[PDB]
C-alpha cells in the first residue's frame, strides 16, 4: 500500500565545461563563452497508493558552483541563475542553490489518473520541462485515462492546464507573458492522445494552447520492422505552431503557420553500432524568422516537446532550413571492454533564411539571403558494471560547430543562430537507492 509501496531515490552529478565562440567583430577572436565545473545532487520520495487511489510525491535538489572563469557567461542551466525569476533574468550571473522540484498529490480511480501542485507534464500533451540533470517544473494539474483493447490495440489520452513554470536553472516560479514581458498569458494547457496497434505501428498527436496568444500542434507516426533480426525504426514528426498577434507590434512573431516536419530512421548493426540517420525542414515566415516547439517565446519561460536532439550545438532551425544528422555509437564489448563505447555524429543544414520582415534591421540583415551551418562531435562513455557503483556513468562529449557566414553571432535577421564553437563537456552521474 502507500507505505510499503514507498521509493526513496538519488544521485549525485558532476559537470565540467570549456566553450569558446568566434567574435567576428574582433578580429575573429574564439573567446572564452563557457568555463565552469559545479555539483548537482538531488532526492527524490515516491509514496505507494492509499487504497490503490490516494498517494505523494516530494523531491529536491542541490547545485553546487565549484569553478567559474570570470569570463564565463551566464545563467549555464546547470548552477542556478543569479535571477531567480525567467522574466528578471539579466545574464550576469549564477549561484549556488536548493530547489523543490516535485510535490504533489496523485490519484488513480479505475482507468483514470490525476497529479496535481509541482509536476512535470507526464501523459500525452505537448507541454514539456527543460532538461539539464533534472527537469524544470509547472504549477497546475494533468488528468488522463488508459483503456486496453487486448490484440486490438490500447488509446490513452491526458489533459494539463498550469499557471506558472521555473526551469531547473530557476529558484522561482514566474508567470507567462508575450514576447513584450508585459503583456500576460494566463495559462498554458493541452490535450493529446496515443493509439498503440500493437503491431508495432503508433500514432500520437496533441493540441496547445497559451492564452489569448498561441496555438500549437504535435503529431507523430512511428513503425520499426526486423531486418536480418534486428528492428530498424523509422518515424515522420510534425511540429506547428501559430500566433494571435498580426499588427506588427513587438508581439507578432510569425505569419502563417510556423511548423518543423522530421523523418528518423535507427538501426543496430551486428549487434554491436547503433546508426541514426535524421533530417528536418522548417517553415518560419514573419519577425522572428525560427521554429519554438514552446507556447511562450521568452527563453527559460516554458517548453513543449520535441522528439529531435542531435547534440551539435545549434537547434538547425531557421525559417526553410534543411538539415541532415548521421550518428554512430560502437559498443566496444566484443574487444572486452563491455561498459565502453565510442561514437561520432556529424550534421550538414542548408537554406537557412532570416526572418522576413524587420523593424530595426542591422547592417547585415538581407531579406533574400540564405546561410549553411554545419557540425560534427565524438562521444565517449563508460559505465560502470558490478560493485558498489553499479550503474555509475561517465561521458565526454566534444563539438565543433561551423557557421558558414560572415554575421555576427544573433544578427543578421539571424536570430537563433551563433557564430562557430568549440564545446568540451565531461560529466560523471552516480544514481542511488534509500529505499
Ligand atoms: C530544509 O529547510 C530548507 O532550508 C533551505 C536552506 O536554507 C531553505 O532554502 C532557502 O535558502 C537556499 C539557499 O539560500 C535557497 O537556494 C532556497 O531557494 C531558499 O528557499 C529552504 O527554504 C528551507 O525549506
Ligand atoms: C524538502 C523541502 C526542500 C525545500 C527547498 C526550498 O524550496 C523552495 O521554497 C520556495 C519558498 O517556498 C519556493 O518558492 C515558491 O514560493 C515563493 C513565494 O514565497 C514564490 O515567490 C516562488 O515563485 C515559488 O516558487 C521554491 O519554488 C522552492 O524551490
Ligand atoms: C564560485 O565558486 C567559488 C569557489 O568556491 C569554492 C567551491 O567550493 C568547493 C565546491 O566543491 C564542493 C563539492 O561538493
Ligand atoms: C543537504 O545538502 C544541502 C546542501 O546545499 C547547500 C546549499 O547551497 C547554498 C545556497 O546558498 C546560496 C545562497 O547564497
Ligand atoms: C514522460 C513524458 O513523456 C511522454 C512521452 O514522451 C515521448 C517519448 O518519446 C520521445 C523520444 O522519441
Ligand atoms: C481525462 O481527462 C480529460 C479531461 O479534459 C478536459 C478538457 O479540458 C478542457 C479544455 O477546455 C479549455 C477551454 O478553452
Ligand atoms: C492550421 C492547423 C494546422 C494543423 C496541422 C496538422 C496537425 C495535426 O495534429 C493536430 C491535432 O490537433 C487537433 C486540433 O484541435 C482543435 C483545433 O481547433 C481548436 C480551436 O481552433
Ligand atoms: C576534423 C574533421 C572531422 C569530420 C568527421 C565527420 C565524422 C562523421 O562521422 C559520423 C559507421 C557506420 O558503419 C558502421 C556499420 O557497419
Ligand atoms: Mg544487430
Ligand atoms: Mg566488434
Ligand atoms: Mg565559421
Amino acid at each position: 500500500g502507500f507505505i510499503d509501496d514507498s521509493t526513496l531515490t538519488g544521485g549525485i552529478y558532476y559537470w565540467q565545461r570549456e566553450r569558446d565562440r568566434k567574435d567576428v567583430t574582433d578580429g575573429d577572436k574564439y573567446k572564452t563563452n563557457l568555463s565552469h565545473s559545479t555539483w548537482n545532487a538531488n532526492l527524490d520520495f515516491q509514496s505507494g497508493y492509499a487504497a490503490d487511489m490516494f498517494g505523494l510525491d516530494i523531491a529536491a535538489f542541490t547545485a553546487i558552483e565549484m569553478a567559474e572563469n570570470g569570463d564565463s557567461s551566464h545563467p549555464n542551466e546547470i548552477a542556478f541563475s543569479k535571477s531567480n525569476k525567467a522574466y528578471d533574468e539579466d545574464w550576469s550571473g549564477d549561484k549556488s542553490g536548493i530547489s523543490l522540484y516535485k510535490a504533489a498529490a496523485k490519484f488513480k480511480y479505475g482507468p483514470v489518473w490525476a497529479r496535481a501542485g509541482y509536476i512535470q507534464p507526464t501523459g500525452q500533451t505537448l507541454l514539456a520541462p527543460h532538461w539539464s540533470f533534472m527537469p524544470g517544473t509547472y504549477q497546475g494539474a494533468e488528468a488522463g485515462a488508459n483503456f486496453d483493447y487486448g490484440d486490438a490495440g490500447a488509446l490513452s489520452f491526458s489533459y494539463m492546464w498550469t499557471n506558472e513554470y521555473k526551469a531547473p536553472w530557476h529558484l522561482e516560479m514566474d508567470e507567462f507573458y508575450q514576447n513584450d514581458k508585459t503583456t500576460k498569458v494566463d495559462y498554458l494547457h493541452s490535450f493529446g492522445a496515443k493509439y498503440d496497434f500493437k503491431n508495432n505501428f503508433v500514432l500520437e498527436a496533441a493540441f496547445g494552447q497559451a492564452e489569448g496568444y498561441i496555438d500549437q500542434y504535435f503529431a507523430k507516426a512511428s513503425y520499426k520492422f526486423d531486418i536480418a533480426g534486428s528492428p530498424l525504426t523509422t518515424s515522420y514528426q510534425f511540429y506547428g505552431t501559430r500566433d494571435k498577434v498580426d499588427d506588427r507590434s513587438v508581439n507578432d512573431l510569425y505569419d502563417g503557420t510556423a511548423w518543423l516536419q522530421a523523418l528518423t530512421f535507427g538501426y543496430r548493426a551486428a549487434d554491436v553500432v547503433d546508426l541514426r540517420l535524421e533530417g528536418t525542414w522548417v517553415k518560419a515566415d514573419g519577425q522572428q524568422g525560427y521554429f519554438l516547439q514552446r507556447m511562450t517565446p521568452t527563453y527559460a519561460s516554458s517548453n513543449g516537446r520535441l522528439d529531435i536532439w542531435w547534440d551539435n550545438r545549434s537547434d538547425f532551425n531557421a525559417n526553410g532550413e534543411k538539415a541532415v544528422f548521421f550518428g554512430a555509437m560502437y559498443d566496444l564489448k566484443n574487444w572486452n571492454l563491455p561498459g565502453f563505447a565510442i561514437g561520432a555524429s556529424y550534421v550538414y543544414a542548408w537554406d537557412a533564411k532570416p526572418a522576413t520582415w524587420q523593424s530595426n534591421p542591422d547592417a547585415y540583415y538581407d531579406k533574400n539571403r540564405t546561410i549553411e551551418e554545419s557540425a560534427y562531435s565524438l562521444d565517449a562513455v563508460y559505465t560502470i558494471q558490478d560493485g558498489r557503483a553499479k550503474g555509475t556513468m561517465f561521458k565526454l562529449h566534444f563539438t565543433e560547430y561551423d557557421n558558414h557566414s560572415d554575421i555576427p553571432s544573433w544578427g543578421g535577421g539571424y536570430g537563433n543562430i551563433f557564430q562557430d564553437e568549440r564545446d568540451v563537456k565531461f560529466m560523471v552521474i552516480a544514481p542511488f537507492t534509500i529505499f
